[PDB]
C-alpha cells in the first residue's frame, strides 16, 4: 500500500489509469480509441495519469530542482519577485506559490498598450527561467495533444479546442506546502477556473479529489514517472458537464510537499462558446471571454496585490470592453 496519505484524513486510496500520449496526434483509429478511453476515465474517476517520456521526465527533474532553489532563497529575495503589470511572481500565505504567466517584455505591443495582466515575469535569475520555461514548453505540447484526444473521443469538429489555445494564456503554479507541525489545511475544496490542469508532485503526497457522482473523497497517491490530468470549469462549461470539473483539496503531510499546477488555457483574447452537439440541441447564449474571466479571478483572489491596485488606478478593466482584446 504505502499510506503516503497525509495524517488525519479520511479518504479512499485511488487506483488511477495511466495512459501514454502520442507525440503527434493525427486522428488515427488508435488516437480515437485512446481519446474515448481517456474520456471514460474522467467520467468514472475524474482524474487520470499520463506517462512521462525520458525527455519529459528530465525536464521535470530540472524544474523540480529549480523550485526547491527558489523557495530556498531568503524570505525577502522571494518577496521582491512581483511585477506591476503581471500577476506572475511570489505569493506567501499554508503553501507558497510562484506563478508563471505569459512572460512578455516591457516593450511588447500588448504590454505597451497596458493590457490587464500582461507583463514580464519577475524571475530571480535566468537559472530559474531556463528550467521552468522549458518544462512549460513540454507541458504545452502535452496540453495540445490532450485537447486533440478529447476532440477525437467526443467526436468534436476538428480544432474545436485547439483553435482557442493558439497563444494560450497557459500558466504554471509552482507550489511548496509546509509540514503539519487554516491551522490545519493547505488548500480547501475547490474547482479550477480553467480548461485543463496537468499536475505533478514529489513523493510526499497530499492531493485529494472527488470523482464524478455515480449516475466521498479519493486520495491521489504519488506514482513516479507520471503526471495527472483533470479538467476545470471551462471544460465543464463547453461540454455540459460531460467532462467534469474535478473538485480537489490539498492536505499537509508529515513532510514539506513540492508540487506543480499547470493550466493549459485558451488565448487571453479567446471567446469560448459551448459545444452545441453536447447540449442536446439548445446551447446557452452565454460565452466566456477568457481574458475577463482570468482578470476577474486574479483581481479577486489576490486583491491587495499591487498588480490589482494598478489595474483599478489605470482603469485597464476598460481595455477588456475593446474588441481587439476579444479577437484572437
Ligand atoms: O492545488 C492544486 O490545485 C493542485 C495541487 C497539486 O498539484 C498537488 O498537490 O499535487
Ligand atoms: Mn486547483
Amino acid at each position: 500500500l504505502g499510506s503516503t496519505m497525509p495524517p488525519n484524513y479520511v479518504a479512499r486510496v485511488g487506483q488511477l489509469k495511466t495512459f501514454t500520449l502520442p507525440e503527434t496526434a493525427t486522428g488515427s483509429p488508435s488516437d480515437v480509441e485512446l481519446g474515448k478511453a481517456m474520456i471514460n476515465a474522467w467520467r468514472e474517476d475524474g482524474i487520470l495519469q499520463v506517462s512521462m517520456s525520458p525527455r519529459q521526465q528530465a525536464l521535470f527533474e530540472n524544474a523540480s530542482a529549480a523550485s526547491k532553489r527558489f523557495f530556498a532563497m531568503p524570505p525577502n529575495q522571494k518577496a521582491a519577485c512581483v511585477d506591476t503589470q503581471s500577476y506572475a511572481g511570489y505569493i506567501a500565505s499554508y503553501s507558497e506559490i510562484f506563478t508563471v504567466t505569459k512572460d512578455l517584455p516591457l516593450d511588447e505591443p500588448r504590454v505597451e498598450a497596458k493590457w490587464p495582466c500582461h507583463g514580464p515575469c519577475p524571475w530571480p535569475d535566468v537559472d530559474m527561467r531556463t528550467p521552468i520555461q522549458q518544462y512549460m514548453d513540454s507541458l504545452g505540447k502535452s496540453g495540445e495533444t490532450l485537447l486533440q484526444m478529447i476532440e477525437y473521443g467526443l467526436s468534436l469538429h476538428p480544432d474545436t479546442l485547439t483553435s482557442l489555445t493558439k497563444d494560450g494564456w497557459h500558466h504554471l503554479r509552482i507550489l511548496r506546502f509546509p509540514q503539519n507541525n487554516k491551522k490545519g489545511r493547505g488548500i480547501g475544496s475547490h474547482t479550477d477556473y480553467g480548461l485543463l490542469v496537468i499536475a505533478a508532485q514529489d513523493e510526499v503526497g497530499g492531493l485529494f479529489i472527488r470523482p464524478p457522482a455515480d449516475d466521498r473523497w479519493v486520495y491521489v497517491p504519488p506514482v513516479p514517472g507520471v503526471f495527472t490530468v483533470f479538467p476545470g470549469d471551462i471544460m465543464q462549461f463547453m461540454t455540459n458537464s460531460y467532462l467534469p470539473s474535478t473538485p480537489h483539496k490539498v492536505g499537509l503531510n508529515t513532510r514539506e510537499r513540492f508540487a506543480f499546477a499547470y493550466f493549459h488555457e485558451p488565448s487571453f483574447q479567446a471567446v469560448v462558446s459551448p459545444v452545441a452537439k453536447l447540449y442536446d440541441g439548445q446551447p446557452p447564449v452565454e460565452k466566456i471571454h477568457y481574458g475577463t474571466h482570468f482578470t476577474n479571478m486574479f483581481m479577486r483572489n489576490y486583491p491587495d496585490r499591487i498588480t490589482t491596485e494598478r489595474i483599478i488606478k489605470e482603469d485597464r478593466l476598460q481595455l477588456l470592453d475593446r474588441p481587439e482584446l476579444r479577437t484572437q
